[PDB]
């Protein structure tokens, strides 16, 4: 059952099992039973992207017949992640995007914003809204708020990027830390990327892994390289992507690592409940948003 | 000594196989990448080599799946669906498209050359520097070529060598003189022109006109529109595997959509695939003869390395 | 928007449609999300359409669907509302009893009279746009009227007095807005403006009277106030609890100002949302039905 | 004497037109309500003469706007969203939604049926009386179609005349006796059981298996799925035009949602809709066919008409 209807914002569209053709000078949209239900009505106009995922295909004559209308085409995997490969955005974002990006001051500004974009997820998605603690994320509501609060003034005081970043450290070790008590996980620490081997840490890695197909979507669809970092170091690479996927890390991923956990999910049970409260919560929306405003302040 | 990233770009650089697909399906069969055509009953099936390959080209009567799509990528191979009988994939307002390239996007690309890049490129003036730069390697590739080349001598490429160093001269010095990008593009067209001259008097054309946006139909000005595409491919995967967008062109932008892709194809455009569309043209190559004559001459040339080297030459060169 | 509490959204400029496995809303590039629960109404207006496996996810969720026009009125069509929390029972259970009926009616009078009241005297937008309107007529008018409402011995003696306190609304009304003679033209037959906009703005409120009755279950046929023959009656009824409130003086206040059609209704709609206007006639049916018992 | 409401009823049940849709757009198109289908290079436009329609029902990959819902409803007509190949729209829980019906809501309805129909309703007893009455409709369509309807005949339904006539009389029978709405049910069903029977034999179709849901994939079956729709939107129509509301169902209310609906149905598809779907798949109809020959069946059965005077009649006796 559905229990949101979605107010649209990116006029991005998903597609699988399908295939993607011409007849007679226009886009249709094939499967082994004839015309499909649903994509006819997906707005061929220079604002949308589309991001073909599993069990689709595509002709050259449709790949044309796009491209003339000003249509972005994509590849993804199972549920738009990962983003495997992607037409090229002309150059709007990039322009103001590169307007700040050399001030690391005004970088710091953005940062900031997106820690505080952060921080209100958390809170929103941990006790605001009830799914998570429906399906078992009995969180210490209050001790919860203390910490949003807490970190909140605790990265306002930083004075500078490496003072945000240990912060920002800080408060992912305290929502561990709560998230496993909220599920009775016992003693957690985080393992650096691959190497830990317990349910949680593994689902955490897969987790962030969906979330970085999303935010590389964001990013492509606004035509910001992922080379220009806000918050991660000038030299990672695909540092922006990084950036985007913390704006709901914390919020989204985290808290269904452990119930994934404490619920003996395999890996696809994880990898789907992920997806599904990606989707449920628009994160694919908030990430373009957040990078929107991001710019748009700047200058 | 070298980064095991900077290992993996020589490596990528040395890939010897571009497609250029028409009437097949790519799809993925037994995990492997490959490309099938309708023999009437048969159907045929065609390896792709991933590993090997820098890019495809899907014309006339192709498809693709995402399959294939997530292979490609992951091996880092662009994607590029282009039109048929070297025409345009399209047309819209004064522009054409050429191609329409799937660029990876998961395997995350170096920084330090995109910073260099959008470093300059909104200052109009080093935008010039950049394209300067660029003819300047230009030129010293269709010397070097057309000059120091026994493997075209050899070939049949019977050139007025005298007449190429003066054209060449005089375009050097034109170039240095050029004021703004409109004198550049003025003087790499005229410089175009009389190699055409050239490489039409040295094979025994006779006299050549060059037709615009595909719609010559004579072999000289088919295979160079088809062999363009291979440059684009090359153009397109070298600024692909920097982390350049293709859109942050510095020659030129105002005809080209992704226009870094031509500028950058232009290192060997005249140097390279233009004495072998005339040498295809007199032996009597089809098409795709002249496509592994010249993958072959790319190849040995080391054209790929060359594009990639100049690209960082120009990014370091703002700094 | 979709204005009107936790649970009627109204919609336009968009496609509704399945994508990627959600029920989403694609605003048109020229112009909140919305909970899928069997408590939601939905409401499609203006520029909007949708599709058969958006239809089949909101009917499988328990949302009622209709469709209206621009602002929400009229009510074009819309699904069935489950037999049933619900008021038809209740209603019926009341309704078949004359003095039951006289009771509900009663009711209703009184809260237009507070409608008037509120709206004419102590809420001010009315007043700032130049309804000046003499307080203490209009507060004896209602005084007056309210007793007389309550000395009616049934339907007939009630409606009557019901009438009389229109009318006399209307003069109050035309001197406010310096409009000169007014004299009611029943039945759209009248050509001067306040008389042309009173009509029009009567049939803006039947629209939102008709979804109140709508997310209620309620039929048009069960009047309380209006004749047992009478089509559409429980809507008039519906809709008199707003009409003197807020259409009558926004139609002297439209005829001054020289407004066109237009600028009549997007006025209107203006006021019926500001006042709530919809929650208010949901509510008074819901006290209705529970002090109906 | 005649209301010139009453006249707008009888011209309402005289409209032929009933639309059965799928992978099209309904909107409106130079003031006119059409759906449009994509044919590769040309798009085809198709008129609906919505003065001269009952209802349209929207199926797999259709849409609709909202001015072609203003359009249609003016002209009092319904618009239901079913599912694909004649299985539910969706079904939550037990229950099974065939239909998910629009009813227009300005176009304002008499009073008086709905006032009989809420005094007796919330009345167990008299909802079984108004149950009883509905089912002896039904096997008076099923005699007068089966057994005198010479047009059916002559189009090959060889019916066993006598086995038909004892049937009904067995149904009667087991009806009047009926002490539940449980024992109406199970009547109701038996007899439904015998007359596919007998219809298939009629029409050599050999062994038939009703199939629930829309499961079937036999012609029949498929045929059956489908008339039971057009069934539907008549009745769907028949109440709508009384001003009852559909969920004031006295039979099929335990299991279907705007139960009244199913109720209404119940006079026509043994009587019409069944033959026909045998008389189909022994000639091998495509479904449009069908669905057409279903049409003029109802139109000169009266059909719609019959409904809406069982439903008054009904109305009128539950007032003693
Ligand atoms: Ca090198
Ligand atoms: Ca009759
Ligand atoms: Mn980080
Ligand atoms: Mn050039
Ligand atoms: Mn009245
Ligand atoms: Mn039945
Ligand atoms: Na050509
Ligand atoms: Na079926």
């Amino acid at each position: 059952l559905k229990t949101i209807l979605h107010s649209k914002r990116a006029n991005l569209y998903y597609l699988q099992h399908c295939r993607v053709l011409v007849n007679g000078g226009r886009v249709e949209y094939v499967t082994d039973e004839g015309r499909h239900s649903h994509y006819w009505n997906i707005p061929i106009a220079n604002t949308t992207s589309l991001l073909l995922g599993t069990g689709t295909s595509i002709t050259q004559a449709a790949m044309r017949e796009l491209a003339r209308a000003g249509v972005l085409v994509g590849f993804c995997g199972g549920g738009g992640t990962p983003l495997f490969s992607a037409n090229e955005v002309d150059v709007e974002y990039l322009q103001r995007w590169v307007g700040f990006w050399f001030d690391e001051e005004k970088r710091l500004v953005a940062a900031r914003h997106f820690q505080r974009a952060r921080l209100e997820r958390i809170r929103h998605s941990w006790l605001e809204d009830r799914v998570l603690r429906d399906a078992g994320f009995a969180v210490d509501a209050t001790a919860l708020a203390v910490a949003v609060e807490d970190s909140a003034r605790a990265l306002e005081q930083a004075p500078n990027h490496e003072h945000l970043l240990t912060e920002e450290a800080r408060l992912s070790k305290r929502l561990f830390k709560l998230a496993a008590q909220a599920t009775r996980y016992g003693e957690f620490v985080r393992a650096k990327r691959g190497s830990g081997g317990d349910p949680a840490n593994r689902f955490l890695d897969h987790g962030n892994y969906l979330a970085y197909g999303l935010a590389a979507t964001a990013t492509w669809v606004l035509g910001i390289p992922h080379g220009l970092a806000v918050l991660h170091g000038k030299t990672r690479r695909g540092g922006l992507v990084f950036d985007v996927a913390d704006l709901i890390k914390d919020s989204l991923i985290l808290p269904q690592a452990f119930l994934s956990a404490m619920r003996g999910d395999e890996e696809q049970d994880f990898r789907q409940a992920c997806l599904d409260n990606l989707s449920r919560a628009q994160a694919l929306d908030f990430m373009i948003d957040t990078l929107k405003d991001v710019a748009q302040r700047s200058t």
